[PDB]
């Protein structure tokens, strides 16, 4: 399991959490020195538990699929909550079984559906450590519209930061003041599966992507990533989605 406490949190302690998160995800191989997530994992070992505590010390446990860093559901006191999607229903066979009741949220976990439920795109939702405290607090008691927004914050501040050093740094910058994600952050989130795939295809292609990935950079400028020498690959991406899952 990994844990993070908002009470007393700072950029260093959040960095320790994101490092713990990455280090809890199993891998057998690195591809261009980046851990390659597993094609599949059977049974309960598929799911990592993240214990998150709000500033007041209240807690939720979040279940994360270790093959793809997708959040499946969460436990809040004696109630479990899972996305309305088959992977989460399967997760519910293994985690949080001792919950007194199980609620299926009225959306799947992909960004498009969550944004629909929340009423707003994530361009417009501030993220940060204070936003993560709020999210944890929201998820403690069911409210499906509020929860959609909370879940967009939680996904970005945990899973997306684990995937991309740039996103981790963005959240660190927002340790004490929330701000909407940069356009680069959104671009990276949206590109993770594409990037993961092209980095793996590059292994037999002399480091060259079969298909270039278009990203927005730190200045709002739109670049084409064509090979493994790009800083996105050498510095930024921290985890690859196995091409067996793409
Ligand atoms: C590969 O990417 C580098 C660094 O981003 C770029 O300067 C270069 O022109 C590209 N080279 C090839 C062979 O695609």
């Amino acid at each position: 399991d990994v844990s993070f406490r908002l009470s007393g949190a700072d950029p260093s302690s959040y960095g320790m959490f994101i490092k713990d998160l990455r280090n809890a995800l199993p891998h057998t191989e690195k591809v261009y020195n980046i851990p390659l997530l597993l094609p599949s994992v059977s049974g309960a070992g598929r799911y990592l538990l993240m214990h998150l505590f709000n500033y007041d010390g209240n807690t939720i446990t979040v279940a994360v699929d270790v093959t793809n860093v997708y959040i499946m559901g969460y436990l809040a006191l004696t109630t479990s909550y899972f996305f309305n999607e088959p992977a989460a229903d399967l997760a519910s066979q293994y985690v949080f079984r001792s919950a007194r009741r199980k609620i299926t949220l009225p959306y799947s976990g992909n960004y498009e559906r969550l944004q629909i439920a929340a009423g707003k795109p994530r361009e417009k939702i501030p993220i940060g450590l204070p936003a993560l405290d709020t999210a944890i607090s929201t998820l403690l008691h069911y409210d499906s519209t509020a929860a959609a927004g909370a879940l967009l914050v939680l996904i970005q501040t945990t899973a997306e930061a684990a995937r991309f050093k740039y996103i981790e740094q963005q959240i660190q910058e927002r340790a004490y003041r929330d701000e909407v994600p940069s356009s680069a952050t959104i671009s990276l989130e949206n590109s993770w599966s594409g990037l993961s795939k092209q980095i793996q295809l590059a292994q037999g292609n002399n480091g060259v992507f079969r298909t270039p990935t278009v990203l927005v950079d730190s200045k709002g400028n739109r670049v084409q990533i064509t090979n493994v020498t790009s800083n996105v690959v050498t510095s930024n991406i921290q985890l690859l989605l196995n091409t067996k899952n793409i």
